[PDB]
């Protein structure tokens, strides 16, 4: 299975501040790399353990986090997707 750790489901954060954002992978097969996405849009991507991707100076809105493991034999494994949502200021 392929998880995002960090950020958790509907948190809130403030506009400027990087989004880290972290994630698990388990399979039997090796990992070429981990793509992490905002939608549709690819953020970053990691090739080692422990996967991490940040999204730098977060500008304001809803963002819809994925994290898209590539395995070495070419097969992609989703995570769920993780909403955060970037305010101005966060009570
Ligand atoms: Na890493
Ligand atoms: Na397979």
């Amino acid at each position: 299975m392929v998880t995002i750790d960090s950020p958790v489901a509907g948190e809130r954060f403030e506009a400027g501040k990087d989004i880290n954002i972290s994630a698990t992978v388990k399979s039997k097969t090796p990992v070429s790399k981990v793509e992490f996405y905002n939608g549709d849009t690819l953020i970053s991507s990691d090739t080692t353990a422990p996967y991490t991707a940040k999204i730098t100076g977060a500008a304001v809105g809803a963002y819809n986090l994925k994290a898209v493991a590539v395995l070495s034999d070419g097969r992609r494994i989703e995570s769920p997707v993780t909403p955060v949502l970037v305010k101005v200021i966060v009570l």
